[PDB]
């Protein structure tokens, strides 16, 4: 896989960020993570969801360098969102969220699974430490 530079435009949620990639604006969905949805209709946000959002936002808003890493599967979903791993100064947001107990590891999607073991491992650790959603 290859890391590509991007620039923060705006963080939308724990699992969605808007970036400038190859010169044009684009919305990315964090691969292999399942978060407590905050941007929803009649759902009254979700338990830990505002912490996952603040986490993601803190992480990318304060970073010097954002990078995007597409996987080898399908690269966009049916809503036109890029499907990728996001890196903030070398640290993967996807993994951080899971390590910190603010997301579960999602089912693999359309062949996109390169970092799934790494992610499942972070998830066991958080479970073991009874972090946030595992509290």
């Amino acid at each position: 896989l290859h890391k590509e530079p991007a620039t923060l435009i705006k963080a939308i949620d724990g699992d969605t960020v808007k970036l400038m990639y190859k010169g044009q604006p684009m919305v990315f969905r964090l691969l292999l993570v399942d978060i407590p949805e905050t941007k929803h209709p009649k759902k009254g946000v979700e338990k830990y969801g505002p912490e996952a959002s603040a986490f993601t936002k803190k992480m990318v808003e304060n970073a010097k360098k954002i990078e995007v890493e597409f996987d080898k599967g399908q690269r966009t979903d049916k809503y036109g969102r890029g499907l990728a791993y996001i890196y903030a100064d070398g640290k993967m947001v996807n993994e951080a969220l899971v390590r910190q107990g603010l997301a579960k590891v999602a089912y693999v999607y359309k062949g996109n699974n390169t970092h799934e073991q790494l992610l499942r491992k972070a998830e066991a650790q958080a479970k073991k430490e009874k972090l946030n959603i595992w509290s």
